[PDB]
C-alpha cells in the first residue's frame, strides 16, 4: 500500500527536487520512504538521503541549503552569455580554451590557467561545435555522455528536415543540437531552430539564453528559474504549436518512469492553450534508446513504434567496434510518427519492406508470423509459435516454464 500523495514537495538537492523511493523486500511486509537524488544513481556524487518522517531542523537545513547553493556551476548563466559575447569578438589569436577546466578563456584570466593545458586559436567553427571541443562525460552513473557518430547525426538532421519541422526541442542531445544549427545557418535557407535542454552546464558558455537551458531531465527542473522555463514554454507554444518535434537521448541506464513523467510534463506545456476541439494531436517525439527497452517505453507511451535505424555512436558503453571490425549498435528510435513516413538511407544498407510498410535493415529477415522484420540483433532470429513471437536464436522453448529464454536461466512454473 502506497497512499502516496503527490501534494507535498520533495526536499531540494543540488540538482533540484529529490525523488521519492520506497523499498519493498524481505517478504514484502515492510516499507521505507526516502527522498534520494533525481539524477544520480549511486550516492557517490549526490549523497542525499532523508527519511520522509525525518524533518530537517533550522540549522541542519541551513547547512543543506548552503551546500546546495555551493554545488552549483561556478559561472552564472548570465555570466556565460556575457563571456560568450565578449569571446566571439576577440581575434582568433586571443580565443583560448582551457581543457583541464573545460572553460572558454577571456584574455584577462589567462594567467590563472597558465600551468593548465590550454588550447589556442579557438575558431568560430569550433565554437559552433562544442560537442567536439569539450571532452565527453562518459560516466554511466551521472551523465553517460555518449555522442552520436557524425554519419548518424547528419542522418537525423536530414530526416527532421524532410519531415518538415522548423523547431527541434533537444532534451539531452548536444551534438544533434549543434548540427541542426549548422544545417540551418550554412548554405541553406532552411530554417531550423534548436533549443538544447541538458544538465551539462558546460554547454552554457556556447549557446545564448534562446538556445540552451540548464535542465534536469528526471524531475523537470530549470536550474535558472522561471525565465528559462518560459524560454522553453515559448519554444513549444510557437506557431500555434505546429512545426515542433522533441528528440531525446537520455542516459541509457537510468530510471525510466520519471523520464516518462518529465516528458509528459513537457507535452502538457505544449498542449496548453491548444483548441479544445482539436485535442487529437500529440507532440511528435523521438525517444532514442537501446532496443531492449521497448516493452517499458511503449508501456508509458502506447503510441510509440520502434524504427529499424541503427543509431551509431562515436562512444558507447553498450558496444565498441572490435578488431574484427564494427559491432552493431543496439540503440534505436522510438516515435509516434508513422514509420511509413520515415525513409531510411538506402546507401547505408536499408530497404523498404512492403509487408511491414516501413524501412528495415539489409540483414533483417521478415518474420511472416508476427508480420514484421523481427531480427533486432545482428543475427537471424527464430519464431516460437507457442509464445507467438520471435526470440533471439540462442533462446530455447523451455518445458514447464512454457516461455522462451536462454539456457542457464531460472525456471518457473
Ligand atoms: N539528469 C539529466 N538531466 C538533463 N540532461 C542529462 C541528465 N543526465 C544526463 N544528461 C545529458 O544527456 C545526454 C545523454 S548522452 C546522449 C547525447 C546525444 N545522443 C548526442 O550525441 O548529442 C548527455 O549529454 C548528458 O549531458
Ligand atoms: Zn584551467
Ligand atoms: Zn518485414
Ligand atoms: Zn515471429
Ligand atoms: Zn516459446
Ligand atoms: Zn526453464
Amino acid at each position: 500500500v502506497l497512499p502516496l500523495d503527490p501534494a507535498v514537495p520533495a526536499p531540494l538537492c543540488p540538482h533540484g527536487p529529490t525523488l521519492l523511493f520506497v523499498k519493498v523486500t524481505q517478504g514484502a511486509a515492510a516499507t521505507r520512504r526516502f527522498y534520494a537524488c533525481s539524477a544520480c544513481r549511486d550516492r557517490k556524487d549526490c549523497n542525499f538521503f532523508q527519511w520522509e518522517d525525518e524533518k530537517l531542523s533550522g540549522a541542519r537545513l541551513a547547512a543543506r541549503e548552503a551546500h546546495n547553493r555551493r554545488c552549483q556551476p561556478p559561472l552564472s548563466r548570465t555570466q556565460c552569455v556575457e563571456r560568450y559575447l565578449k569571446f566571439i569578438e576577440l581575434p582568433l589569436t586571443q580565443r583560448k580554451f582551457c581543457q583541464t577546466c573545460q572553460q572558454l578563456l577571456l584574455p584577462d584570466d589567462w594567467g590563472q590557467h597558465s600551468e593548465h593545458q590550454v588550447l589556442g586559436n579557438v575558431s568560430i567553427t569550433q565554437l559552433r561545435r562544442p560537442s567536439q571541443l569539450l571532452y565527453p562525460l562518459e560516466n554511466a552513473a551521472t551523465n553517460a555522455q555518449y555522442l552520436f557518430a557524425d554519419r548518424s547525426c547528419q542522418f537525423l538532421v536530414d530526416l527532421l528536415s524532410a519531415l518538415g519541422f522548423r523547431r527541434v526541442l533537444c532534451v539531452g542531445t548536444p551534438r544533434l543540437h549543434e548540427l541542426i544549427k549548422l544545417t540551418a545557418s550554412g548554405d541553406k535557407k532552411s530554417n531550423i531552430k534548436s533549443l538544447l535542454l541538458d544538465i551539462d552546464f558546460r554547454y552554457s558558455q556556447f549557446y545564448m539564453e534562446d538556445s540552451f537551458c540548464h535542465y534536469n531531465m528526471f524531475n523537470h527542473h530549470f536550474f535558472d528559474g522561471k525565465t528559462a522555463l518560459e524560454v522553453c514554454r515559448a519554444f513549444l507554444q510557437e506557431d500555434k504549436g505546429e512545426g515542433i518535434i522533441m528528440v531525446t537521448d537520455p542516459p541509457f541506464g537510468g530510471l525510466v518512469e520519471p523520464l516518462a513523467i518529465t516528458f509528459k510534463k513537457l507535452i502538457a506545456m505544449w498542449k496548453e492553450g491548444q483548441s479544445q476541439d482539436d485535442s487529437h494531436k500529440e507532440l511528435p517525439i523521438f525517444w532514442i534508446f537501446p532496443y531492449f527497452f521497448e516493452s517499458r517505453i511503449c508501456q508509458f507511451f502506447p503510441s510509440f513504434q520502434m524504427l529499424d535505424y541503427q543509431v551509431d555512436y562515436d562512444n558507447h558503453a553498450l558496444y565498441k567496434h572490435g578488431k574484427t571490425g564494427r559491432k552493431q549498435s543496439p540503440v534505436r528510435i522510438f516515435t509516434n510518427i508513422p514509420p511509413n513516413k520515415i525513409i531510411l538511407p538506402t546507401e547505408e544498407g536499408y530497404r523498404f519492406c512492403s509487408p511491414c510498410q516501413r524501412y528495415v535493415s539489409l540483414e533483417n529477415q521478415h518474420c511472416e508470423l508476427c508480420n514484421s522484420c523481427t531480427s533486432k540483433d545482428g543475427r537471424k532470429w527464430n519464431h516460437c509459435f507457442l509464445c507467438k513471437k520471435c526470440v533471439k536464436p540462442s533462446w530455447i522453448h523451455c518445458s514447464i516454464c512454457n516461455h522462451c529464454a536462454v539456457p542457464d536461466h531460472s525456471c518457473e512454473g
